[PDB]
């Protein structure tokens, strides 16, 4: 079942990014914090549409696809990814990590529902290394 | 059994979308978050109450009909709805939809009784597409320019934020952001573009690029 | 009081709406008296310039959302 | 066995891209009509080679052999091509499609001996979109504005010329049409469109309404 | 088999247009006669395309769309419309009149195949009357 | 004669490359040699902005029509 | 004449509707195809604010009785 | 048998129209006056030629028209109707109200003679309803 | 000391390739960083139009001897 | 037996390079004179080492691993390379060509002792079009 992030916390971190920057350690390390559970494609949206400003958001846009593209380049080149199954019809597309795959488009309940943890974690931590690379470009 | 929202929760909502407005994507998310159970008419209803003005709740009650009805042909046209059932006696009219059938009208624990998962579901998503017609509707890229003493960066985030913001289909604003970035955005940064020895086929890269390659002044 | 509402020349319709409808149901009026007396209110206040827009309205407004909405769409932005 | 084009109907389309260009409608319906029969290498190739001046015909060399390719990858990635056949003996190289293989240099009887029709349709689809591709090469919508003393109805030829003779996907024309005529198009008709009492979707029924309503002066 | 109009009466009708106009009745005559033999919906759109300027190609794409939608109208009207067939399945689509139904978008060959001759002189006539429509108003 | 041609301060490129593949195919080279004089006669010649903007190419261009391709497409528009 | 009948700058529509009617029933047509002059001279004739306001009917007015009727209820009352 | 109205009193109506006007509360009580009997479609046909304008009639056998129609949804709605009858056979079309009926056409005696009692009376309210609806629109 | 090393204004871009690569080499640095030092001084030294001309690569530079080529390729001769 | 090339012919060419420069014939030359007997990667690595500026001596490097990659793709090709054998334990690696295989790497002797004449002289091959190349390069 997807529970959503409290508007409270995202309220604070988007004021803490306002005034504090991208790049500053408090600012990574609020991040962190928010970025503890294993998030769905969509929250990790919404956050950094949230959180970030319109250009932000673009560069960021970019460079989790850029990420999360080596990480399926990293998955072809080993099937024992926690992401991927043993067999072949397991093997994890590019539209099920960005959530545009089927059954999932706008949809967080489905999301949750076909996405597996190894998914979840590796789509996390794809995402928050975009964020440092677009905070290191901005400023 | 039925529980009511929190007044605390909704009060910080109401105070959310007053100073932030409708449309901002922190009240978005806001609203998501108060919309992830599914609410019961009453719910939803008086939600929309106290949280909106006179006017956007008017509005908001009319866009609400129209996508219930919406919901409602879509139902008549499958009989395999989650909100309806498998014979003619579970079709399921707008007075149950609304709240309006017998035993529903003012009084939330009978309708909580009475209505389905899938008939929640339904009317929570169709109140939400009709807060997001409302928003849109209560609050011109094509006459943004990037100003003379302006960075690119305030004019990237004015232009990306007035093209999503608008009535464009979602497939035709990365190309409506290029050509904009193209065309506007003052000769020098034009120039800068237009000698890109790259081929540049995202509003990202477009930004990069001119971040790395600008005229620092 | 309802019926001494007018919209000011330089405010905008959303807000002449709201204070409209804010007056018009803290009132002493009956519940079913509200909405005819919302419409015809936007009908003669509402600087000429709305004025007009409502009066030439292809379409028959029965309602205040519905008058508000067509409003919002043909208002002359400025 | 194989019969020329006549140079009368080649003189008179090469004085038509001439005197028209390679943009216009009707250089196209002519290269169209030109390019009703299936023709093989050698035609299309002596074609260009005659119509085109030398920079041109360069390009649509290029794209030529760029849009063969594309046709070849799906043709290893189909066996059922109309070029191909069912044994791996009919597979159909580049060699084969640009009339460089063994028994077709230079001959165009060979060339017509050896070639399939299926294959002789794909070379002329391939000829037309590079045709395509370099005429929109060889020769800006949002810096459009419509002048003080300009009529409506030539700011509205050039600006539906400039959008459709541009990058955009087809399905993002009339949008941006609609919200160019609405952002320019000087405040007077400006205020025109915006204060009309029905929704306008589409530009020629905003053409008719401008004109209808417009200022005669 | 499709068999495209010369170049060269679609020449001398263009010039013709651009110095008689669009409403003279020399004009009309000569659209007449080049709407002679039953065309397919690409034939009539890249005449249009060539022979009318942008603005009135434009207001003649919207009269060519209603005048087809009015011609659908009495095909539902009448199931014995030369363009319609007598069962169900040979109701006619307005993408199939447009030339956007399947098999038919940007090839007149296909389109020459698919077509009916009541379909192809319905969307004639159509054509015709929008030309008159949009003459009428331009000047 | 191809080798005394040259673009001209106020001359368009396509201008100046029809000229160029012109003067070269019409001329007494071998059939193979004209590829490569008409690529070394757009760097060399074709003055020394599009020199600089053919020279900083990121790919290789080894046609003229890529060159011709990739110097219209980042030509200084004026 | 009916053909030489115009609404004036001043004349109310009503007034307008009355004379035309008058002179088109009392006058050499046939009793068939008074109707449909009736009503092209309401859409050519009546200045072109009541023409446009015919123009952008939302639905097909038929009859003279129905464009009397929505001319009388969208007109701008002045 | 059919007796006409007075000349006399229909002439005063008339006056009474012109000088008063449509709305006024004595007009109002004399058209109620001059409708106390029911009426048949020629009598209240033809009172509304003479006292009222060519627009105003226009308009009035348009509001007429839609009242009578209303008149035979509730009819349809209910065979209990004055104007109907308890088979199917005494169904009461909009021919026979607006007196356009076999056997009426013109001819105010077969008129009467066909007529029913609930025919006349329902005719007679839906007259004056549109009579007021026209008074309401013209000023 | 490498990391006080700058490309004077009037010096040639092979002198200052030439002192870097001989002072990075010729320091306490790890033989297997070298080579990202010698790249990122390159990038961050030699003065802001060689700077702007590193950036702006359509391939990635990822050797000393790459990133010298395609200086001296698309330098500005002067 | 590994015998090392003269230090004194070594510092000669290294004055030829030094005032001539890469590319005269004369500079060529001397590389050709210096590179006839088949050499050892030993040997050509401390050569170019020795006669080369830093940049250039990396611009060499870069160079010879492409030439070399080259010569070892049409090694693959063709299984009768005189560096190859004719069964697959045979085949060269590029890591027994730059030197860098097992029990050649620092010591010359026994890279004398497991490299193939073949493997020589297609090494001195590649290493002189690789020092043809940087010079055409450098100036």
């Amino acid at each position: 079942a997807w529970t959503p992030l409290e508007p409270k916390l995202i309220t604070r971190l988007a004021d803490t990014v306002r005034t504090k920057g991208l790049r500053s350690p408090i600012t990574m390390a609020e991040v962190e914090a928010l970025m503890s559970s294993p998030l769905l494609p969509h929250d990790v949206t919404n956050l950094m549409r949230v959180i970030l400003g319109p250009a932000p958001y673009a560069l960021w846009m970019d460079a989790w696809g850029v990420q999360l593209q080596t990480v399926i380049a990293a998955a072809t080149r080993d099937p024992r990814h926690p992401a991927n199954g043993q067999g072949r019809g397991e093997r994890t597309n590019l539209n099920r990590l960005k959530g545009l795959a089927d059954g999932m488009v706008g949809n967080p309940q489905g999301q949750a529902a076909l996405l597996r943890p190894g998914e979840l974690v590796a789509i996390t931590a794809s995402a928050l290394q975009a964020f440092r690379e677009v905070a290191r470009l901005a400023e």
